[PDB]
């Protein structure tokens, strides 16, 4: 079984650091446009697009909507200024082909949605980021589940990840 999954979020967001609690065990700096990881979890094989999420790499994101299996979109629960931000950009990717069509078995393309920072000075909870961005609306048909998350210490990030390949291989 193979998974490809494109990762989103804004810039400090906590992609990379939540992407390398599901990697096998072998410094976190802000990613410049994008890096590929390629591993195994379990009995299932992940190619990860980690997006930077700073502005001027978000419209790279695009480029890898094409075939994938799940969004993985992480929001820093505590940054409440950006949260307009946050929903704009989640109402771009929504738009766009390959992530409106229709999955080879009638499905839509999965969310995977991380309310991270879940530790942080003024963190809101996974019920009051949907109130806010009004997720319910925006995502429509999709299928899609948010999870409070500590990308440091790894809380709800395995939870998450059991949602994404079982949604997966249930859609495939
Ligand atoms: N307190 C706390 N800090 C976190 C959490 N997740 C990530 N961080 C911290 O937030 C900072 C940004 O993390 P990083 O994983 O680089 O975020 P990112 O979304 O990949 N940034 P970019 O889009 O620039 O690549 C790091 O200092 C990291 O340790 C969390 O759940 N709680
Ligand atoms: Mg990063």
């Amino acid at each position: 079984t193979k998974l490809q999954v494109v990762m989103c979020g804004l810039d400090n967001s906590g992609k990379t650091t939540i992407i390398n609690q599901v990697k096998p065990a072998q410094h976190i700096t802000a990613t410049v446009g994008y890096n590929v990881e390629t591993f195994e979890k379990g009995r299932v094989a992940f190619t990860v697009f980690d997006m930077g999420g700073a502005k001027k790499f978000r419209g790279l994101w695009e480029t890898y909507y094409d075939n994938i299996d799940a969004v993985i979109f992480v929001v820093d629960s505590s940054d409440h200024l950006r949260l307009c931000v946050v929903k704009s950009e989640i109402q771009a990717m929504l738009k766009h082909e390959d992530i409106r069509r229709e999955l080879p078995g009638g499905g839509r393309v999965p969310f995977l949605f991380f309310a991270n920072k879940m530790d942080a000075a003024g963190a809101k909870t996974a019920a009051e980021l949907v109130e806010i961005l009004d997720l319910t609306t925006l995502m429509g048909d999709h299928p899609f589940v948010i999870f409070a998350s500590n990308g440091l210490k790894g809380t709800g990030v395995h939870e998450g990840f059991s949602w994404l390949q079982e949604t997966a291989s249930r859609q495939s």
